[PDB]
């Protein structure tokens, strides 16, 4: 039994659009800005690369769903290009390519029997809206309404899972650091808190817009994505786990205690930590944003399930280190890594599967254990078809998970595999493979071939089971 799936529990595989579609200029796409960072500062990107081509997916789209047809995905997780959508950023022109391509996406997947669950918003705004300062600019909220607004209407016949944004905990970052995630804007401790109150806002108006405009009539789901690491004591005191539910408030509370919660707003430590310091250094103002008690309100409830991505663990002790402002100051933890961790491609990402039940069960307890979404997780390599590692990090990972639903009573409803294909990883380029197939950046034809991982991952789809050769 605790290694069976539930009977409606939905597995599948993820991408996000500047990952994975190329096409950067074509047919009338607008700039967004990590067509910016990849052209502009190429000194930021491992190789230099950008996302220009990537997997091709706005021209191999049909490819895309074939493999995740041979997967025997139930679901493929995958994003919407806002430029593409809406070249200018705002509303004013639609782009009939852009409507033209997803509408075929899903239309394929739909024919192919795979339901499309959309993420809005991955990471690429337009740089047009950047440039009124992007996420610290609270008119980005209403944005972010109008371009739902257009999502909702042309695809919301079709599409019943909806989540609005992923990983606002990174792409936060992007306005903490001048050589970093895009924008690439160096305001850490006070734009980073800017850019996550408008997430917020935004999260909060896109919610409501689909209650008073499209929910009787479409009948689907919206949550939001967020992705955490678990913090696991590195000793048993008491002020070593104090530390470690600082890193959680700091780190989910800042997104999930405004929305999953009966109180709303921002976790208090997160709050009374940032007033304190904030006071301690000189400021007038706390650099934390406020609520006001309507705002609360408007925000909290603002869900219909929690997305999860879930990738690693780090140790926490007590103690502040960190520049002077940032938030990981603020957040009052002291993290590492644990030398005995098997390792990946990627520094930050250590494999830790028992750090996934333990987050689970934060989870749970600290939301009224909503029902969860798995959105990413996986594992990255540079290179290789017998990708044994991979295959080790999802049967370990899924095991896990299957106890926190079996043993713990957690109410995980699906889990999409990161990634689909090895793609575009960011500031890291190409050279993070993060798929459970590999594709060929050599070769125009961008062929996909299946790993070793596919093959496991496509067992395990068509069993509903962990295979006995995995089991403990
Ligand atoms: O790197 C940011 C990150 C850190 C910890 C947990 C989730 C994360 O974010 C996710 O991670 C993937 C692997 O890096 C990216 O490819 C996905 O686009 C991103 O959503
Ligand atoms: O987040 C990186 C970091 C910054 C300053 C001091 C120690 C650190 O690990
Ligand atoms: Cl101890
Ligand atoms: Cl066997
Ligand atoms: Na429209």
């Amino acid at each position: 039994t605790v290694y069976t799936f539930p009977d409606e529990f939905k597995l599948g595989a993820a991408t996000a659009s500047y990952q994975i579609e190329g096409a950067w200029d074509e047919n009338g796409k607008g700039p967004n800005i990590w067509d910016t960072l990849t052209h502009e500062h190429p000194d930021y990107v491992v190789d230099g690369a950008t996302g220009d081509i990537a997997d091709d997916s706005y021209h191999l789209y049909k490819e895309d769903v074939k493999i995740l047809k041979e997967l025997g995905a139930q679901v493929y997780r995958f994003s919407i290009s806002w430029a593409r959508v809406l070249p200018e950023g705002h509303d004013n022109i639609v782009n009939q390519d852009g409507i033209d391509y997803y509408n075929n996406l899903i239309n394929e997947l739909l024919a192919n029997g795979i339901e499309p669950m959309v993420t809005m918003y991955h990471w690429d705004l337009p740089q047009a809206l950047q440039d009124l300062g992007g996420w610290p600019n609270l008119v980005l909220a209403k944005y972010s309404e109008n371009y739902a607004r257009v999502l909702f209407k042309n695809f919301g016949d079709r599409v019943k899972l909806w989540l609005t944004f992923n990983s606002p905990l990174t792409f936060m970052d992007g306005y903490a650091s001048e050589i970093g995630m895009a924008p690439s804007i160096n305001t850490p401790g006070i734009g980073d808190y800017l850019a996550a109150h408008t997430v917020i806002h935004a999260h909060a108006r896109i919610y409501h817009l689909y209650d008073q405009e499209f929910r009787a009539e479409q009948g689907g789901k919206v949550g939001i994505s967020l992705n955490i690491n678990w913090c696991e004591p590195a000793t048993n005191s008491a002020e070593d786990r104090a530390s470690c539910e600082n890193y959680q408030q700091f780190n989910l509370g800042l997104y999930a205690h405004p929305i999953f919660t009966e109180e709303g707003d921002y976790p208090a430590v997160l709050k009374d930590r940032v007033s304190r310091n904030s006071a301690d250094e000189g400021y007038t103002d706390s650099r934390l944003p406020q609520f006001t008690a309507e705002e609360v309100e408007y925000i909290r409830g603002t869900h219909d399930f929690l997305g999860i991505n879930f990738y690693t663990a780090l140790l926490g002790k007590s103690g502040v280190e960190g520049y002077e402002p940032s938030r990981y100051r603020d957040s009052g933890v002291i993290l590492t890594q644990d030398a005995a961790w098997p390792i990946s491609a990627s520094s930050w990402l250590k494999v830790v599967p028992w750090g996934f039940r333990k987050e689970l069960n934060w989870i749970k307890n600290e939301y009224n254990n909503p029902p969860v979404f798995i959105t990413e997780n996986g594992f990255s390599d540079y290179g290789g078809l017998n990708d044994t590692g991979r295959v080790h990090y999802y049967t370990e990972h899924l095991k896990e998970m299957l106890k926190a639903i079996h043993e713990d009573g957690v109410n995980v409803i699906g889990y999409t595999a990161w990634s689909l294909m090895d793609n575009f990883e960011w500031l890291r380029g190409y050279s993070e493979k993060f798929g459970i197939y590999a594709v060929d950046f050599e070769d125009p034809a961008r062929p996909r071939i299946p790993k070793e991982s596919a093959k496991v991952l496509a067992e395990i789809m068509n069993t509903r089971k962990i295979p006995e050769r995995f089991r403990d």
